[PDB]
């Protein structure tokens, strides 16, 4: 077979993307057999960090104690591999042995996904010629979730978890998401039972043709605003200043990427998965996770929304729909971990427990601490649009107070003066839960709610 | 009209791209104007740090002291802005002020992004800044900044050869030599039989006297042409190490740290300290084919995709090992050494092969894309003595998987092998001293073959065989 008569540039395909994903993080990793020693280690309590760039063929790391992997110096056994024909079937590297002051390879290591992951090798050492019984097993450190690195407290986690509260959500998201479509008997059933989107007879939709002109944007900034408020009495929730940045790459800062896959702060980027039949939704979630989005989007949004320029060209209205509709269901899928996804309508038991805090459904977003960090980031900006309209306009926007919240007067850039809660503004805890139930069998009588809207670019 | 239903993922295309290429690196900042004050800092003797993603719209960044933009403790104002709607006509970005204990933006910058075509260093971005705190009750202020895009130094500022082995390397013999040696057997598979005689006549053909080795046509990894194209490199870093220390790359140079994780990393790469930094991707006016190909190979991502994979198969015992000498040379010159002369290559119009004015020999013609000069450029030596290291990776793979059947031989005064199973010939070729029967070697019968081999948009020796992925 003739040989190439050219390199070209091989980005990783889906199968080495997927499978550099698999690799990519924190191992704990034991030697095993009667011949399994590494120089300077013991054969118990080594860790094994694997990097692979988000297209790349190579595969680096570093091989050591959890001490050592975190400390300032070389590590002890660097990790030197490419995924060229590599499967679960077949992951093999070299280690370089950086006390030896020589980067030729001292081990020859070949692994196998045993089916968070689970590796198990065979190394053999180079100096010695091709038998010796050295393996080891690699068990991949779970990726910690943001409750188990951001407590709740007992009093706010109450209110997150109730069905009153989980339902409110739900529902309040679902009657203005779903109003352009609905039925007139659908909208007459939710007019009947006060879970309209706003004024009865002048609703305002959140994703109807006129969504970004009908003061939608309005109820979206107001209503979370009204939520922070309230979860901010029980616990502090401090908003994020700057979004955070993707980890650190291996190669430059390999303390930093350690850290990273311990979620130290609850604010890591959950690694994506892959959705079993669903390659489309797959690499939309695959998308929106990377660093390249972080470049292309949602620093773009961090700029235009702390631009005044930007957002004095904008009413309240415009600027609330523009940021729920782009960047609010991106932060949600983006933090999103783990979770099939529950049914719109599915009211079992089992989804009320505190465990349910999945970002994809508004049922559960609102129990995530991520939840409350964006939101406050995305409810600080309602600030910048101000400075800037009293920049541009002086005058023309006024404070005022409504529901007891810090909010505007309507104006020349706010559309409407009456925010929607729901039945509260504009409409026993047993018939509310049951009013709630019903009105969401109204509207609903497989992806998770934050992905029903996915869009692909041509690219992908 | 309707505003999106949903975002996707928005990537810069070529245009975004390029915009993010002007103004990525380091710039040397003046404010001017009777209002232009930022507080803490001088007029003068500022920098601009500008980094934008590969694909990337975000703009970020730092305004300080050259001091300061260099030290550990946050920078007095940071950049924050986009490149929706930018071009060279319009930049914005926002300056937040770090020492304030807020990330309110402090000033709104408009910039305008001019080209360098006559000193002004590599590009130009100048315009006004608004103080956001001033009302608009308040008159205009003037306040404005010129920022003049610092220089990438080439490798010859950080790597000096020594006069006597630059004083080889300029010279007509070595450039005539490097360049026909690559020629002859680059060329061999497409010259007429009229074209090889006449080289067969000056002793100049690609190895034996009509068993020649093309380097490129069909049979070019089983003919032993890798063997000569190690060998002769190998000779050659023999003479330039003789002459001056020229240390191997152990390892592969990693592309830039960007900006968010190491500011002061990111700004020295700038400086290429070492010689070793990737110079940036150029645009070849009129050829968007070529601009994408040296794009590509300069980036983070083909390091990861190509380049750090060449580095692990080649020092891969089990890969090596089913290789023959031969087969391995074919297989590293064909994709691995001309994508390292492209990457590291600075801006030279390209000369054409066949001409020979004396202003092409001068020292300063040190162009990794063309072999008449990529051997006076330092970077050259450092990855050449890499490929040459992998030579004793491949010696180590056949001694583990195939003992004692390949054995050393000492070859023209250099340790080479023996031909055996895994060495296909022993006669490696240097030109007509190893292999010359013809009807220090003589510059006018080099230029006279060139002449012979050599007898549209203008491209690099080493981009003469590009290929895009369909990617791209």
């Amino acid at each position: 077979p003739q040989t190439p008569d050219e390199a070209s540039l091989d980005l990783a395909a889906t199968d080495g993307i997927r499978l550099g994903d698999r690799l990519r993080g924190l191992w704990d990793l034991r030697l095993v057999g009667g011949d399994a020693e590494l120089p300077g280690l013991p054969r118990e309590g080594l860790q094994l960090v694997l990097d692979v760039a988000p297209k790349g063929r190579g595969l680096i790391g570093y091989l050591d104690t959890p001490e050592r992997l975190l400390a300032a110096e070389p590590p002890r056994f660097r990790v030197l591999g490419d995924l060229l024909g590599a499967s679960s079937a077949s992951i093999r590297w070299r280690l370089v042995d950086q006390a030896s002051g020589s980067v030729a390879p001292t081990h020859d290591c070949s692994a196998v996904f045993d089916e968070d992951g689970t590796l198990s090798g065979r190394i053999q050492r180079l100096e010695r010629s091709p038998n010796e019984d050295f393996r080891f097993v690699a068990v991949k450190r779970h990726f910690p979730l943001a409750h188990e690195r951001i407590v709740l407290n007992e009093k706010l986690l109450g209110w997150l978890v109730s069905p009153q509260h989980r339902l409110f959500h739900q529902l309040w998201h679902a009657s203005r998401d779903k109003w352009h479509r609905l039925s007139e008997k659908q909208r007459n059933a939710l007019r009947g039972v006060g879970w309209q989107p706003g004024p009865l007879d002048r609703e305002r939709d959140a994703r109807g043709p006129r969504k970004d002109r009908n003061a939608s944007g309005i109820d979206f900034f107001f209503m979370h605003r009204h939520m922070l408020h309230t979860a901010r009495s029980m616990q502090d929730l401090p908003s994020w200043e700057r979004l955070p940045r993707p980890v650190v790459p291996l190669e430059y800062d390999r303390p930093g990427f350690i850290r990273y896959f311990d979620n130290p702060d609850g604010f890591s980027v959950p690694p994506a998965w892959v959705a079993v039949d669903d390659d489309e939704y797959s690499e939309w979630l695959h998308g929106l996770k990377s660093a390249e989005a972080y470049h292309a989007n949602f620093l773009v949004w961090e700029s235009q929304y702390q631009d005044p320029a930007y957002l004095a060209k904008l009413t309240l209205g415009q600027f609330g729909s523009e940021l729920e509709l782009g960047m609010h269901d991106w932060l949600h899928m983006r933090w999103a971990s783990v979770t099939t996804d529950r049914f719109p309508a599915d009211f079992a038991p089992r989804w009320f427990r505190p465990e349910n805090d999945f970002l994809g459904d508004p049922f559960s977003s609102h129990v995530n601490p991520v939840f409350w960090s964006f939101h406050g980031w995305i409810d600080d900006r309602i600030e910048d649009w101000y400075r800037a309209h009293e920049r541009f306009h002086p005058g023309e926007v006024q404070r005022r107070e409504v529901e007891g919240i810090q909010w505007f007067a309507p104006g020349r850039w706010v559309e409407v003066g009456d925010p929607w809660l729901g039945p509260a503004t504009h409409g026993s805890v047993e018939l509310d839960v049951e009013t709630m139930k019903l009105a969401l069998r109204i509207i609903f009588s497989r992806r998770p709610w934050y992905a029903r809207n996915l869009k692909l670019a041509r690219d992908q």
